[PDB]
């Protein structure tokens, strides 16, 4: 019965969503070889259909975090562009570049095995960590150790949000960190949290 | 072929999430009566599943917009805590209010036809708006004409983000909303925005 019902949901969307979607996937995970969860098939298929069809009704789409994501996920948003490219010769249809952005995402939450309301957070203080240090050793990122940085932020963020464990001037700037999180997530850093940002921020400057 | 590779994904979908979720879905349409988009049922199914998976993992699931959700979307939020009940006894797992709050955020999505980024941004600013106008007129929000107000500031924050359109004292509060939304949306209110909202405000004050 059960099944059944879902299997008509099906009959909703459309075989070119399904089939633009799949090459998404299919070169995403060339570039990154990175094991992708799954869930990206239904969900950026969902995505796609949603996108197009808001398009298609001359309404706007805007990524709030597009900027941090072209900053934060380089390879994925290089594959939303790609995308991007993808959809416009399988549909002749022009999205945003926002769209690239929302892509990018769908590929990251994927990655981390998350859902798009984590992925936000994450990135939030990802991006807040980043300008914390930047504006406390007014220092300028440009890319080098700037990846390895993001990673540990990636992984450091995810850990903050699902419950897993695990000098001064470095430290003074973790300290505004944990100010931060615990104000605007309700969670004050531990020791070994603020052991490890102090370690990887000394570490990236 | 597409739609034959589609059918087998939802071979890694339990049945008993179909079930549960179809259950909370037709409680929502009676409690509401409003007309809910039918991505709900794979969007719903999907996020139980996880969120179960999730927290059989002892992973812990947290919704930075819990408090603004309770208060903004009343209905939703009551039907998103009884979706908690209705999969403790389906289930036997007992997820955390940040679940009620997530799937009634989810109902909420499938009312406008928004997808979660969208609905988190449009959430956002309706909370801003209120505390910008709490903290302007010393004023305490009690609930009366607080449902229409808010209902009002919802459809204003969706037009917002797609490009809808359409006494000094609630104005000046306007004008600081239009450099909030301005400095965090890169969007600047235009004249009948501010119309809508100095008009609103005035009257819910």
């Amino acid at each position: 019965g059960a099944m059944e019902k879902f299997k008509t949901l099906l009959y909703d969307i459309p075989i070119e969503c399904m089939e633009v979607s799949e090459e998404i996937i299919s070169y995403a995970k060339l570039q990154l070889g990175k094991k992708l969860n799954d869930s990206i098939y239904v969900s950026l298929t969902d995505h796609i259909n949603f996108a197009i069809q808001r398009n298609q009704k001359g309404l706007d789409i805007k990524n709030a975090l597009l900027w941090e994501t072209k900053r934060l996920y380089k390879d994925e948003f290089a594959i939303g562009k790609e995308a991007l490219v993808m959809v416009k010769n399988k549909t002749g249809v022009s999205l945003p570049e926002d769209e690239a952005g929302f892509i990018a995402l769908h590929i990251v939450n994927a990655e981390l095995n998350e859902e798009m309301p984590n992925i936000i957070n994450i990135t939030k203080v990802m991006q807040e960590i980043l300008s914390i240090v930047k504006y406390h050793f007014k220092i300028e990122f440009n890319s080098l150790h700037y990846y390895r940085f993001v990673t540990h932020l990636k992984f450091f963020a995810q850990r903050l949000f699902n419950g897993t464990h695990m000098y001064h001037r470095a430290y003074e700037c973790t300290k505004k960190i944990q100010t931060y999180i615990e104000r605007e997530y309700e969670h004050k850093l531990t020791s070994d949290e603020l052991l490890y940002l102090t370690i990887h921020i000394e570490r990236v400057v």
